[PDB]
């Protein structure tokens, strides 16, 4: 039956749904300590499903709203809740946090079990990590000659509405449809899940230090929605305003919500273009049509930054003020401006899509067998192909990139060379020698304090640097440029200081 079965130690909590769905919530720690789906049990039996690695105390409630269930559980600065309805092998929850967890992360983890659940999706078998001896810290492993990390199972926030854990008769996904309390914006990637040799973990991290582009933001974070299938996959169409009746803290109904409305213009056609507004207290975003149109997600009210995105390149940055119950009309538009094109690598989208190692690196280590070659390389302009230019160049591997081009007496004029980046690790950034002229060396860039290209990461802070090329330095034939990546620190090989490629462009 539906409804809340209590002992001393417990809440159990029976959504009564067809295939079963039964979970023991423990009344001193918040810990999710047993969970039967259809007569099975799926919890790892030494550690508890839970925030961070447990709360370790809380003060837990647990009553029936209806065709509802609310599980409540409060800590100094964070409340847990659990809810489900009546029919339903969901746990939805939501996390409301008034400062963030000692740790310097948020995240939910369930510990559930390997031998039922030993699949990863969408990613496959790049984030188990069973068996493994670790390479890079205690995250990145080789599982026989294959390189594996929990951070391989990642997804940007923007495509990420649902991952899973599976086998043969059980899979766990999460329902993720509200980000609005995490960090990093759209294109913000974190771990999804680890089979990592005890269990099998399923993540949704709300926040995190990794590669973390903004500060932290407090309120209610989610909701989140956990589903419970045999074999079945669940829709991301996941109705939770049933929330609004609950007296969750930081809940915000579409009552009390507003919209941003218009047509995004001017960027590259080739491109997808996203939308996204931030302020201290949320983000959003959304993919626009082709035709550039767009209707935000239902936004808290207040005064938001509205970048335009070409990729992950932003074209555009205005303001915009939303508020409850009404639409906000506002068009942006943008284009990304350079001249009259000598050469170009690449392509202006935020990303190393297209080089060499760019979509490997996603998936497995730069260490990785399957990766071809770093370098030192040599790209020559009409010759070489994108895959033949490194996704990111390491001071100490394959340092320094070299490129070859051919150049008209109509093209020795004065020119400047763009050297974009997405990501920088251990202060790299590019200094550029033209034939015999050097450009000056560029201060360091700002410090994520993280790994990133080695844990399938790539969206940073997109630094661009721009090399002034005087008149008659390019000259007719051949010409040679090299990028030296500079650094006062040092490191073993691809811990060494490094960035990430966006764009080479040569233009007048
Ligand atoms: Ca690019």
């Amino acid at each position: 039956a539906f409804g809340i079965t209590t002992s001393s130690s417990a809440y159990v909590i029976d959504t009564n749904a067809p295939n079963q769905l039964k979970f023991t919530v423990s009344r001193s720690s918040c810990d999710i300590t047993s969970i039967i789906h259809y007569g099975t049990e799926l919890q790892y039996s030494s550690q508890g499903s839970h925030i961070g690695s447990g709360l370790g105390s809380a003060t837990v409630t647990a009553t029936q709203s209806g065709d509802y269930i609310k599980v409540t559980c409060v800590t100094d600065t964070l409340t847990q809740y659990m809810v489900v309805h009546n029919g339903d092998p969901i746990i939805h929850m939501a996390t409301y946090i008034t400062a963030e967890p000692s740790i310097g992360e948020l995240r939910f983890i369930a510990r559930l079990n390997s031998d039922l659940l030993p699949n990863e999706e969408p990613f496959g078998d790049v984030s188990t990590t069973a068996d493994g001896t670790a390479i890079e810290g205690s995250d990145v492993f080789l599982v026989g000659s294959e390189t594996r990390s929990k951070f391989y199972s990642s997804e940007r926030f923007i495509d990420d509405q649902r991952h899973c854990i599976a086998g043969d008769a059980h899979r766990v996904c999460m329902i993720l449809n509200q980000y609005e309390s995490s960090s990093g914006g759209p294109f913000h990637r974190d771990i999804n899940s680890n089979n990592g040799g005890s269990y099998n973990a399923l993540y949704w991290y709300m926040n995190s230090g990794a590669v973390q582009t903004e500060s932290y933001r407090m309120g209610l974070h989610g909701p989140y929605s956990m589903y419970f299938s045999r074999s079945g996959t669940p829709s991301t169409s996941i109705d939770t305003s049933f929330f609004a009746d609950l007296d969750i803290k930081g809940y915000v109904a579409a009552s009390g919500r507003g919209k941003v409305a218009g047509t995004a213009s001017g960027a590259d056609s080739s491109m997808d273009w996203v939308v996204h507004w931030y302020n201290d207290a949320a983000q959003y975003w959304t993919y626009t049509s082709s035709s550039g149109s767009f209707t935000s997600p239902a936004m808290k009210p207040g005064t938001y930054t509205m970048v335009y995105y070409q990729g992950e390149y932003a074209v555009a940055t205005s303001s915009v003020t939303v508020s409850a119950g009404s639409t906000t009309t506002k068009n942006i538009s943008g284009s990304v401006k350079t001249g009259t094109t000598i050469f170009k690598i690449g392509e202006w989208d935020g990303q190393p899509t297209g080089f060499r190692n760019a979509a490997n690196q996603l998936r497995m280590h730069p260490s990785d067998s399957r990766m071809s070659s770093w370098g030192p390389l040599t790209y020559t302009v009409g010759s070489s192909a994108l895959t033949d230019f490194p996704m990111a160049v390491f001071k100490s591997v394959n340092n320094p990139v070299t490129i070859k081009f051919t150049a008209t007496s109509a093209q020795t004029g004065a020119a400047t060379l763009r050297i974009g980046t997405t990501l920088s690790f251990a202060g790299g950034r590019p200094q550029a020698t033209i034939n015999s002229y050097t450009g000056s060396a560029p201060a360091a860039p700002t410090n994520l304090d993280s790994r990133g290209v080695t844990r399938g990461a790539y969206r940073g802070l997109g630094e661009v640097y721009d090399v002034s090329i005087p008149s008659g330095t390019i000259v007719a034939g051949t010409n040679t440029i090299t990028i030296n990546v500079i650094s006062g620190s040092s490191g073993d090989t691809y811990l060494s200081p490094n960035f990430i490629f966006d764009c080479v462009e040569l233009f007048q």
